[PDB]
């Protein structure tokens, strides 16, 4: 079975006029890091460009950010996944949007499991 003290990342959306916005709530018990990249996406079958920096500044515990990108005046979908890539350029947490904008992410590739 998965290991303990086991966390996840969840991302909020709201899109609006010509724009969209990326909630994160650092669910984790560790700690987020700077310099990070988010490669959302509007659904997957046909997205767009649509690629937002995370900046230099880091995220903390239970901590929370909100970027803003546009234009994007689409219509997210139930499928709508994101990618934080960390200063590495490697995506670290992903997650896929559905009925709420709030959903938890975790990492595409597995870190420990006995």
């Amino acid at each position: 079975v998965e290991p303990p003290n086991e966390r996840s990342l969840q991302i909020t959306m709201n899109q609006r006029d010509n724009s969209l916005y990326f909630q994160l709530f650092n669910n984790t018990n560790s700690v987020l890091a700077g310099n990070c990249k988010l490669k959302f996406t509007d659904a997957g079958d046909k997205p767009t460009t649509q690629i937002i920096d995370m900046g230099p500044h880091e995220i903390g515990i239970k901590e929370y950010k909100e970027y803003r990108y546009f234009p994007y005046a689409l219509d997210l979908e139930a499928g709508s996944t994101i990618e934080i890539e960390n200063q590495y350029g490697e995506v670290i947490f992903l997650g896929k949007y559905g009925s709420s904008p709030m959903i938890n992410l975790r990492p595409p590739s597995r870190l420990s499991a006995e």
